[PDB]
């Protein structure tokens, strides 16, 4: 672990001249880039050359905008610190205080205080999703396309080496994806990765800061409901995301569903992709057993 710690340390250093690293540690991780704590006060995202060429680029410039244009006490990142190069990517920001929401929380509040933070929720979103975003116009994101692409990809790679229970399970979401109009409403600004662990309470139980911008972009409304509508061990639940979608108002829920519902779906293609794109086996492995594991569920 030390040794990690050691290089970003002096790579900190180098690149912010007269920034003094007293502490350091490892914060969290993604399956290519690592977050570190400084001096207590300070996060660190950092990455090596992956295929983001342009990855912290487009996060920097979505916090950018967001400082600029947004109204609301609900604190973000605010980047002090950016090195980005093709190899080398490094934001820092003061580290937003608080506890990560959870499950278990959760269940310990009161109904009033569950309001409460739901009522936050929808009114973050509500603000965020009504920006005018003419300004950052450049980072639009069509879902339906990139599936497109993505399966032309499978296509001309290992698609002919699937088997046939495979084969079927990718063409029945095809299908489905060809039928579906969820992808045909409207488009807005969205975090687009608005899952519980990137939402900080403060000693009230209230909302006080959202981190990881990093997916943001111009997509659908819908996006942001994602994983406040799943039922899993991470995420609180479907009812969580019902109410809030009430709360928000003008909004269709059912669509809201069938769009999580069709991202579900696509969890375990989404995964064969990744390892694609990435030259990792083992997520091409790990996706294609996932395709075993919901067939036989029923
Ligand atoms: N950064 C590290 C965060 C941690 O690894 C994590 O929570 N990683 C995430 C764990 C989730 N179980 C994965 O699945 C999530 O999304 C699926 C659809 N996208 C849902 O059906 C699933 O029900 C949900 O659970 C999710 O895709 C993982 O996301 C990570 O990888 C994605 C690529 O697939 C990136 O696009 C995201 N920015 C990044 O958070
Ligand atoms: N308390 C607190 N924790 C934070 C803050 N920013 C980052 N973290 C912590 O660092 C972790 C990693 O941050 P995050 O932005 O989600 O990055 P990532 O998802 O690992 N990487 P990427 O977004 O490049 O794929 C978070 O899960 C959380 O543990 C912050 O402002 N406050
Ligand atoms: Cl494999
Ligand atoms: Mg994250
Ligand atoms: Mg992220």
């Amino acid at each position: 672990n030390a040794t990690n710690v050691k290089a970003m340390k002096y790579l900190i250093e180098h690149y912010f001249d007269n920034f003094k690293v007293d502490s350091i540690e490892i914060i969290g991780s993604g399956y290519d880039s690592v977050a570190y704590l400084v001096n207590n006060e300070y996060i660190f995202k950092t990455k090596f050359s992956t295929n983001k060429k342009k990855g912290y680029a487009k996060e920097k410039a979505i916090y950018n905008f967001l400082n600029t244009n947004l109204e609301t006490n609900v604190k973000i990142p605010n980047i002090e610190y950016s090195y980005i190069s093709d190899e080398l990517s490094i934001l820092g920001y003061k580290e937003i205080k608080g506890t990560f929401l959870t499950p278990e929380i959760y269940s310990t509040m009161s109904e009033e205080e569950q309001n409460l933070l739901k009522r936050d929720i929808a009114s973050f979103l509500r603000q965020m999703h009504g920006l005018d975003y003419t300004d950052i116009s450049e980072c639009t994101i069509d879902n339906k396309q990139n599936v497109l692409e993505e399966y032309i990809l499978l296509r001309e790679t290992i698609y002919n080496d699937l088997t046939d229970i495979e084969k079927d399970y990718i063409e029945s979401f095809m299908e489905r994806l060809n039928a579906t109009t969820v992808f045909e409403g409207k488009k807005c600004l969205c975090h687009n990765d608005f899952s519980c662990n990137h939402l900080l309470l403060d000693g009230n139980n209230r909302l006080t800061g959202i981190i990881d911008f990093g997916d943001s972009g111009i997509i659908d409304e819908y996006c942001d409901f994602i994983y406040l509508l799943e039922d899993s061990e991470e995420e609180i639940g479907t009812n969580f995301g019902e109410d809030i979608l009430r709360m928000y108002g003008n909004i269709d829920i059912e669509k809201a569903k069938e769009y999580q519902d069709i991202v579900e779906e696509y969890y375990p293609i989404e995964t064969i992709v990744y390892g694609i794109k990435n030259i990792k086996q083992e997520f091409i492995e790990n996706g294609r057993k996932e395709i075993y594991k919901r067939t036989y569920k029923d």
